[PDB]
């Protein structure tokens, strides 16, 4: 059974705040996951986002496929389009990244992944943007409490999430209709926090920390966490529970804390019913460089925007976003943006 916490509206660093940060870290180090209780507005905006999702998914595939961009990875993923560990995942997804128009200087400069969300409609954009502003507030709470539990300056993590690369995967998993029950393969997500909401059907499994088990550093090439431990136990079932979001660490948190926190492996199993979920990613700024918090002398850095772009090219190798990245070689502009 998971732990559920209520976050304070504002995190000031008082002793109850430091206590709470201590407990979240502990929960992460034991269960690899915990729940935060939602208030009425957070819940209402979660239900609106789900309702918008189901509506969008009823639309014919040609319409849904039309919501795609060669500037940004925001938009539609068909069931079967995403690749995990060499195998296609089967949900339909609408990814929402930072919604930047063609009038933004980063977009003008051809920065990779920077571009406008191909929204199906304005009502869907309102619901999604209202949901993510609430998720973002919760992520900043969480990041301040985490740094407090680690006896770090309160702003240690929030300093990297100014204009952060926050994004969300709006997922619809189909019922299991074939021999394959694999919804999404065992993977780790790429930022600091993942905050997820869930319908009543159920199907997400997460892997807790295991003593002495090696966890791949998904930010290195040749240490991809994609597919690791998929058919080895233990795997906790995240029971659908009304009035909560779940939170677990992403790749940046694992790197920065030198493994005190682990980027939680998770997978999804197709159920007898279609299953709706939203996964929110509280990320650093695109130009932020993560650093090891407990090894000052260590030179390792993770330029977060390079990690995001790498990740999203390996998910979507044939998507028009990726083609244009290859065509104009915007990975080179990424190295330029590091220096000029
Ligand atoms: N864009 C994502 N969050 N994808 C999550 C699934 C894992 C992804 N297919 C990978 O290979 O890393
Ligand atoms: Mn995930």
């Amino acid at each position: 059974n998971l732990q559920t916490f209520e976050l304070p509206t504002e995190v000031t660093g008082c002793a109850a705040d430091i206590s709470l940060g201590r407990a979240l870290i502990q929960a992460w180090q034991k269960d690899g996951i915990f729940q935060i209780k939602t208030d009425s507005e957070q819940d209402r905006k979660t239900q609106e986002a789900m309702a918008a999702s189901k509506q969008f998914c009823k639309e014919p595939l040609t319409f849904k496929s039309s919501c795609v961009s060669d500037l940004t990875y925001s938009g539609y993923v068909a069931s079967g389009e995403e690749v995990t560990a060499g195998k296609p995942d089967f949900p339909e997804i609408f990814t929402v990244c930072k919604d930047l128009s063609v009038g933004d200087q980063r977009v003008k400069a051809g920065w990779p992944c920077h571009g406008p969300v191909p929204w199906p409609n304005n009502t869907y954009q309102k619901s999604m943007k209202t949901f993510m502003e609430e998720l973002g507030l919760a992520g900043e709470r969480l990041l301040k409490l985490t740094a407090l539990g680690f006896e770090l300056p309160i702003n240690t993590f929030t300093d990297l999430t100014r204009d952060g690369w926050h994004h969300m995967r709006v997922l619809r998993f189909p019922p299991q209709t074939s021999t394959l029950s694999r919804g999404i393969g065992a993977h780790t997500d790429y930022g600091l926090l993942v905050i997820a909401a869930q319908d009543d059907v159920g199907g997400l499994y997460i892997r807790p920390p295991v003593e002495g088990e090696k966890r791949n550093r998904n930010w290195l090439p040749g240490e991809s966490s994609a597919g690791m431990f998929e058919h080895d136990e233990p795997w906790t079932f995240v029971t659908p529970t009304p009035g909560v979001w779940t939170v677990f660490p992403g790749d940046i948190l694992q790197f920065m804390t030198g493994g005190q926190l682990l980027s939680t492996p998770h997978k999804v199993k197709l159920n007898t019913r279609e299953r709706f979920a939203c996964a929110y990613f509280h990320e650093p700024n695109f130009e932020a460089s993560a650093y090891p918090l407990f090894e000052p002398s260590a030179n390792e850095r993770i330029h977060y925007g390079e990690h995001f772009t790498n990740m999203f090219m390996r998910c979507y190798p044939d998507r028009i976003t990726t083609q244009r990245i290859n065509k104009e070689n915007r990975l080179a502009h990424l190295e330029d943006l590091k220096k000029y």
